[PDB]
Formats: structure tokens, C-alpha cells, sequence
């Protein structure tokens, strides 16, 4: 089974081919489920969602996967990325073009290294992470984060949700998600494809 063939942890993972379905691993064996009618599967939830809030999913056109415009619709920055549904494809962003492109046979990409990479043993590790609570509670007071920690005008974490973060301006605070399905990477200080760096997959495996 899928599951097993990857190293990945138990829990759910997209369906390449339908994102009105989706893979369960449960006891480390692959089951494909199927979303109730009117949800599909959210890559950034792992979970199915309301339609509307997966608009990469047509659910409507027979191959309802459609990432083709995602560097535009979601706003995503140039270079290459993680495809939201599919281990062996990534996507190209170039001032908001999307370009989708698949790896060679027996080989997945790594969304760490960046490229196409032959299999290994514990892989796919761009759908292996800890989404954030649904919804963000932020606390009362959290208006004042910036200045009660004295933190500079710039970017910060987000220390509730590594899909969103925090940015300082004449001490005030605000936070904002990254572009969906991007994730804050903590080193860089940018929304990049590191789901599994920057939201605790490493820990999973
Ligand atoms: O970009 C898209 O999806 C992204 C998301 O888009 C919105 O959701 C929808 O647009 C949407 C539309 C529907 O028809 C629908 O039925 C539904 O359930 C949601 C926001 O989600 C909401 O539902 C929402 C929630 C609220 O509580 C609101 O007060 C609100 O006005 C909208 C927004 O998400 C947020 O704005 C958001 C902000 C937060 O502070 C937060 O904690 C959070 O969880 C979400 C998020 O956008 C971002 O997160 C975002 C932020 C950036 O800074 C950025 O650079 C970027 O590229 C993307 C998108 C584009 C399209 O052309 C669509 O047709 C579509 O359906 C969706």
C-alpha cells in the first residue's frame, strides 16, 4: 500500500488522480475515501472541506483537479513547488504562470532539494505535517504582540499557526496567513513549500 511504499505516518493524503477522494492511512495500510457531496479533500486541512475553500478542486469537471492557474490564484511567489495533489509533479511559478510539470518515472519530488528524486526510503514528505487549529484562536491581547515583546518592524512567526505570520509596523501587529497551501519557514522568514519543515512533519516520522 501507498502508506507504507513512502514512510508515511498514518493519517490522510490527497488523491492524485480525484480530489473529491482522498487516501486514508489507517493501521499503516492505504484506504481511498471519498468526501461527502459538496466537500473535497483540503490539502492544507488534511481533512474535506467545503468546496469553497478549495478552489484548485473543480469538483464539477470530470478531471477536477485543477492547479493550472495556482501561482495567480493564490498568489504564489516564482520558483518551484510541491503539487498540492500529486508526489510526482511539482509546479513552476514564474510572475504568476503557472507551469505543471511531472517527474520521471520512479522518481517523486522532494520539495527539500527542490527536484525530482529517485525513491527512497521515507518520502513524500511535503504531505506529512501538523495543519494548524481550525479555525486560529488568537488570544485577546494579541493586538499588542509586537510591542509587548518589543519585537522590530519587520516579519515574525506567527507562533499560532505556521500557515500564517506576524508582521510588525510602528508597533503594531498584525498577521496574515501565507498564501494557501505555503507555509512559514522560521529560518527564512518567507511563506515557502516547506509544509514539512515549517509545520512539524519531521516530528511525525
Ligand atoms: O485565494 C483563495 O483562497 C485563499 C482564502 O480566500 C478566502 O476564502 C475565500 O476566498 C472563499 C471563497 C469562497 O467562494 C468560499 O466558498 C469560501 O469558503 C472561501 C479567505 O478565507 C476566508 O474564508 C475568510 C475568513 C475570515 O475570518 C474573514 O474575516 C474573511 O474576510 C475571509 C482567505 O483567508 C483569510 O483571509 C484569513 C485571514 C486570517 O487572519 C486567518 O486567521 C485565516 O484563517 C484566514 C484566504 O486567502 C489567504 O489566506 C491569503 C492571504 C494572503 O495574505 C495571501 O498573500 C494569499 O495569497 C492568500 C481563493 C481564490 C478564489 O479565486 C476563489 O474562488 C476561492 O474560492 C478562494
Amino acid at each position: 500500500n501507498l502508506c507504507t511504499q513512502y514512510g508515511w505516518p498514518n493519517g490522510n493524503y490527497p488523491d492524485p488522480y480525484d480530489c473529491r477522494k482522498y487516501i486514508s492511512c489507517n493501521g499503516a495500510v492505504a484506504t481511498v475515501m471519498s468526501c461527502a457531496l459538496g466537500t473535497v479533500f483540503n490539502p492544507n486541512t488534511r481533512n474535506c472541506d467545503a468546496y469553497g475553500n478549495v478552489p484548485i478542486c473543480q469538483y464539477a469537471l470530470p478531471s477536477p483537479i485543477v492547479v493550472t492557474n495556482i501561482c495567480n490564484q493564490y498568489g504564489w511567489g516564482n520558483g518551484n513547488f510541491y503539487h498540492p495533489y500529486n508526489c510526482a509533479e511539482y509546479i513552476g511559478c514564474a510572475n504568476g504562470l503557472t507551469t505543471v510539470n511531472a517527474c520521471g518515472a520512479g522518481q517523486y519530488y522532494d520539495q527539500a532539494l527542490g527536484r525530482c528524486a529517485l525513491a527512497g526510503t521515507g518520502y513524500c514528505r511535503q504531505y506529512v505535517f501538523t495543519p494548524p487549529p481550525a479555525p486560529v484562536v488568537y488570544p485577546d491581547g494579541f493586538d499588542t504582540y509586537c510591542s509587548a515583546n518589543n519585537l522590530a518592524t519587520g516579519i515574525h512567526p506567527d507562533p499560532y499557526s505556521c500557515f500564517s505570520y506576524v508582521e510588525c509596523t510602528f508597533g503594531r501587529t498584525t498577521h496574515m496567513p501565507c498564501p494557501a497551501g505555503l507555509s512559514f519557514d522560521r529560518s527564512l522568514l518567507v511563506c515557502d513549500g516547506n509544509r514539512y519543515q515549517n509545520c512539524g512533519g519531521n516530528v511525525l516520522v
